[PDB]
């Protein structure tokens, strides 16, 4: 149903950025709901025990990606 993007450029924010989450090259989140063209949605899956967070990312790093 959704599209789990991954990251392959990396993504650290300099600084300190608002309604921002980081993320790291060669992680996997599907995609919420599309907004605006510039960022859309996203909140990353829990695992184990892992707490779910929800951040704006930047489509122009993130390529589409099916599971398994």
């Amino acid at each position: 149903i959704f599209d789990i993007y991954v990251v392959t450029a990396d993504y650290l924010p300099l600084g300190a950025e608002q309604d921002a989450i980081t993320l790291r090259e060669g992680q996997y989140v599907e995609v919420l709901d599309a907004a605006h063209p510039l960022r859309w949605l996203v909140r990353t899956k829990p695992t184990k025990s892992s707490p779910s967070r929800q951040g704006w990312v930047s489509p122009a790093y993130l390529d589409r990606r099916l599971k398994l």
